[PDB]
């Protein structure tokens, strides 16, 4: 089977529309993946110790941990960027009320590997030849014993586009540290920080291996192999965004003076406080839109820029990532910064490498804590310095550090809002965290599987040995191989068509003369695919 | 067939556990198996003196004998390291109360045979060739013609890790020898040593030839090859140990003071003796625990190191491997020493060759001569030193040679243990040997095939002849050539689980922050796979 | 209950005895028994 093709390339993007309004979204995502020949045939226990973490207040800044490093490589195209296009998603996300996570398979095809023959005669030359009994190992961890590792929060995933080749890369997994940083410092001071690491509690060592959880399949050039078909189970995903705040829930109170003149300058009247009727949660006879009775608490306060320490060392406290408020604030609404790549969007060509970007998603829910504040007892309309917290005010004696900072409102009446997809850059799927009880969603991805998810893809090429045997001496030397090999897969979706139900249009995500540049190659064959809104449709919340 | 993959790689190890608590361990074990060209493609009669054999003293330093080195390399995976990992055997060992030899089936695949041309233009540079269609020999001796050689005994099993590639030896038998070694001496005297050996007795000699004994397969890559499936026919093994000895055998003698106080400081008292009643093997009224009756002899003292001469020259009488007492003797008690390898444990990076590490089994029997001792006729509490004899006794005029090591204590009353798994370097199954009476257990290993043992894989490479024709000539030259071929061989046994009888937890093998180190990498990417105590499991003998 | 099962390379956490605390598992020369807690949930677990 030599000359002969095993598999067949498609990235095409097929659309079914069926009845009732619903899609059968099917994307085919081809691409020519190369895989270079492990540099190291062994698994190594890393640590890593950074300068910068055992310094007056570059705590921030710690990176250590150990890495278990394999010899083996990933594929993982869990990432919108591998499956659609700029054309698609404007599609999906401007029609699409919701969609959900159906079918995947993978397929590895026309494999082909290649030796590489010195040359040194006079100016270095390369000669290349194909091994065509070599083979490349691919393994398959169908019930997810290797640790989970997705790629896309690295951008690591498979490269975006379709007519570019693209590489798998190092899976490497955590192992239990015992991080140690104390004290906390603060840049100026002088204190003697201990920074250590000596490999976890024995009793949680988790050594794995490639060849010890999973078979291997020996793929010579006319061989195949494919994925079975994974059928996911998971919460469908929203693409529309509530607005509703809880200062815009219900009933609104009944004015007594509507406008006489055109302009949004001059608004109504509503009675005197006091004689307006119904619940509060409150005392005083007088009913405010502040103070008003709400069906719950629509968003909430999530400690901002807190650090909590583990084990593993000290960390930032997530927060679930929703829109900012018209006081760009970000960093406590979650908002997620995405570094680009020459291979997920960002210019192709420029000569300055990766590119920024932050996101927020649509849904408002989010914070200004700056404008947040608190009020004693009785409440009562007109503070008493004494008896307001306000957003400036010292805490614990530090003079920046304001109450919200250590504010945490979530509670029973906390109503929330799901992570949002981050057209391409963003992971789609994620693995449940296998805790007695689990979380209401994850940051990473918008979608998490109720059941178990998807298997990992693991590449290596098989050691190419030479005749100066092996065993019986540290590391083996052998033929410099490598290889070029196809991959297909097919992620299916399910989405719902959108309806015409008010009477003003809505937004919708198209081009302006100012942007077409970024969905156009170059003069010279640049390529962008710059992060866009997901989520763009209105909805009620209430 | 050449780009196809004719096999599959596979390291799992599944436990499937069945009813009444049994389970079928079945373990596969893939590897990437290295073999050279063998570098004389005859069969050599070889005899080997070493200088240090004939000198006085040096005596048991001797290693003379006969070998038949043959062209063909050996692939023998009889060795527990081959098919369990450190965990596995945690496992087994802590929770199976007995395991047994089940089925068993090997598999070599993607067979690459490889030419290595000589480009010495200015540097000595190599290049790398496929000779597609020359083949590799593969011999399997079903039936056990060809004299059976166990690799464990030798550290030259296959690698103990899946992760690395591993080597097949060299095979070679015994062959008839007549060893002279008259007289023995001791390290000083002056005497003249005769030191020879001339190939056996003529109706002794055995000259056996893969060729001539079994057909052989000639593989090219895209061939394969597989065992059948063998069943063993072995006494089942069992996974606990013993503990009891005769002086706790039985109905302990009743007590007449239980002790007042606590602290295992004060004891209980025992009517004097005389007031006794009971058995004795002996004539006095007055029963003692050193002299009271039991079931039988648990245990034995076979003459320690002793030397006997048979033809093939003088060699250690084997003692039957049991634990050492509290006085560490080890020698007396047949411990086993084994020396680790590159490949069979022992830090891959180490810079120091192989390693020590002795094993002494778990089930308590052994002996501690230096204690032993005898006395005479009637016995009589209270010597004579004239009748008794003593662990510090000169026995034949040689001032340190004590009675001990001429004493056999073994009889019809001898209960006995067989020798233990000593996972990794340990040997598992071994042929039986066929003298009319047989021995009732090896050291070697643990399992004996009543019927007939496994067959012995060979494996030998095609010889790559040039244009410089062959025969009417000595040695014939051939192109350099190599080869690269996995191997997967699937062992499966049979267990129970163990049970709670007793109140008190008992041993198990477990992680100390303090060894851990040795079931995890190196930051460099260093493996160990140092052995461990099996049989670890308390049981009843009375 | 389920059975456990070797997936990984690396032995475990497991409890046993040390000639230091088989005493708390054995009766005393007068008679006193011991029932010191041990550990439990012994067996590590991956969480992603």
């Amino acid at each position: 089977g030599v000359g002969v093709s095993t598999g067949t390339f498609n990235n095409q993007t097929e659309f079914q529309y069926l009845g009732e309004g619903l899609v059968r979204i099917t994307a085919h995502a081809s691409r020519l993946i190369h895989l270079n020949m492990p540099e190291h045939e062994t698994y190594k226990r890393i640590h890593v110790l950074n300068s910068e973490s055992g310094v007056a207040g570059q705590m921030v800044q710690d990176d250590a941990h150990t890495q278990m490093v394999t010899p083996w490589s990933l594929i993982d195209a869990n990432a919108w960027g591998v499956w659609f296009n700029p054309a698609d998603w404007q599609l999906i996300s401007n029609n699409m009320t919701e969609i959900n996570l159906v079918s995947f398979e993978q397929e590895i095809f026309n494999v082909v590997l290649k030796t590489i023959t010195e040359s040194a005669t006079s100016p270095p030359t390369k000669i290349y030849n194909n091994d065509l009994t070599a083979s490349l190992m691919v393994a398959l961890d169908t019930n997810n014993t290797l640790p989970y590792t997705p790629a896309a929060p690295r951008s690591e995933t498979l490269g975006f586009y379709p007519w570019l080749p693209t590489k798998p890369t190092q899976y490497r997994y955590y192992l239990s540290c015992i991080r140690n940083l104390n004290p906390p410092t603060y840049t100026g001071q002088s204190q003697q920080i201990t920074d250590s690491i000596q490999t976890g509690l024995h009793s949680d060592i988790m050594f794995y291996t490639i060849e010890n959880a999973v078979p291997i399949h020996l793929l010579r050039t006319g061989d195949e192999f494919s994925t079975g078909i994974y059928h996911f189970d998971t919460k469908p995903l929203k693409l529309t965004h509530s607005w509703q705040t809880n200062r815009s829930l219900g009933l609104p109170p009944k004015l007594l003076t509507e406008p006489t003149t055109e302009g949004d300058q001059h608004p109504g009247t509503l009675p005197a406080a006091n004689t307006r009727k119904g619940y509060h949660q409150t005392i005083n006879n007088s009913y405010t839109e502040a103070t008003a009775i709400r069906p719950a608490q629509v968003g909430y306060n999530t400690p901002y820029m807190n650090f909590e320490y583990s084990n593993g060392g000290p960390f930032l406290t997530p927060i679930v990532p929703t829109a900012d408020t018209q006081y760009n604030d970000d960093e406590p609404n979650g908002a997620i910064r995405f570094t680009m790549d020459y291979q997920h969007g960002h210019l192709t060509t420029s000569s300055q490498e990766l590119e920024r970007y932050t996101f927020n998603p649509q849904s408002k829910c989010g914070r200004a804590p700056k404008q947040q504040f608190n009020q004693q007892a009785p409440l009562n309309l007109e503070n008493t310095n004494n008896g307001t917290l306000l957003p400036s005010d010292p805490i614990g004696g530090k003079s920046n550090m304001h109450f919200m900072n250590t504010l945490n409102t979530y509670g029973p009446l906390t109503a929330l809002n799901n992570t949002a997809p981050v057209f391409p850059n963003g992971q789609i799927w994620d693995k449940e965290l296998d805790t007695d009880l689990k979380p209401r969603l994850h940051v990473t991805a918008p979608f998490v599987c109720k059941n178990n998810p998807p298997g990992q893809l693991f590449v290596k090429i098989a050691p190419n040995l030479t005749d100066d045997f092996n065993a019986d001496s540290p590391q083996q030397p052998r033929i410099i191989t490598y290889s070029n090999f196809w991959w297909k897969g097919t992620l299916t979706f399910t989405a719902k068509m959108r309806s015409s139900n008010m009477w003003n249009p809505i937004q919708q995500h198209t081009t302006t003369a100012e942007n077409i540049g970024n969905y156009i190659p170059t003069n010279i064959g640049g390529i962008r695919m710059f992060p866009e809104y997901s989520q763009l449709i209105p909805r009620k919340l209430y």
